[PDB]
């Protein structure tokens, strides 16, 4: 999958690197594809560039919020529940942020949907499965 | 829903509030959805970092366009018609933009594809909805 | 479709101009759309804010890395397939990227998922087909 965050400026460098090791570690876990199965992106904003509420479920929010939106083939619902929670135990032990600082949105593609160099379709060649 | 807004720079901090308010009241009022159901980005770009055309429609764009990227649940064909004319009145009424300004595109996804805090997938825990 | 683009800072507004006139083309060339159905955003991003490797498959990737997401109406396989190898001809010929370089992730929505201008579901209306 591709995840794509969107977090506030005032992370180091390291501090940014960190979230991103973690998140991926979760993510790897979670749906059990190749440990360099690697695509993600950071978009940092500046304060009012997001508005992260709670639906009225008491959480919790600061700056340090991470809004996640991954996008990806079909997984199980259990790997998705998995991930969910991978994520914020990683999160928080090895980043400090809290689990009320956590949001996940995750959108559905297949095999024909993925290009990952060369003009290639490597789900549809079969250079990965599938 | 999740909306994810791209515009040009130069708008002062209180319009993009504007802005975003008033795409959240039309969200509301189209979906049905709680109020504190909001979750929203902007990402402001320069010049250059958007070409934004009209398919031979015969729109009107300025450096005030909006491009509104939304992830949601299903809605019907309805309800997104009327987010349509919903979102461009309250843009144009408060915000000062024409409805030439303004384009949107949507993704849907299901229950088990959110998870607003601590992990947990609420549509699937039953917590909303 | 709407065209998103995440790319490292470092080009010239000519490079990026060539980079969204490259990608362009390919998209109409592949998907057979009218040259004005254009829609495309640029993020351009600091090092460390993206990590792209390659899943073992072999490509040597640089800074000049561009990420695609591409928001679509349903096309064919075979439009596709075609659309990935326009997009790294033209990306490699006019801008001298690598297909290396190159990641493609598409979504798929459908006609009533679009509003083009003045809060109008074109493909609904019959505004375009």
């Amino acid at each position: 999958p591709l995840l794509k965050f969107d977090l506030f400026y005032g992370r180091t460098d390291a501090q940014i690197k960190s979230l991103l090791d973690a998140a991926h570690g979760a993510m790897v876990d979670a749906f059990g594809v190749p440990a360099n199965d690697r695509y993600q992106t950071v978009s940092q904003h500046r304060p009012g560039e997001m508005v992260l509420e709670d639906t009225g479920l008491g959480y919790g929010r600061s700056s340090a919020v991470v809004l996640l939106t991954v996008i990806s083939r079909p997984r199980s619902e259990e790997q998705k529940v998995c991930f969910y929670k991978l994520l914020t135990g990683a999160l928080e032990r090895d980043c400090g942020i809290s689990p009320d600082d956590v949001i996940v949105a995750l959108v559905e593609n297949s095999d024909a949907d993925w290009s990952f160099g060369r003009g290639r379709a490597e789900f549809l060649t079969g250079d990965l499965v599938g």
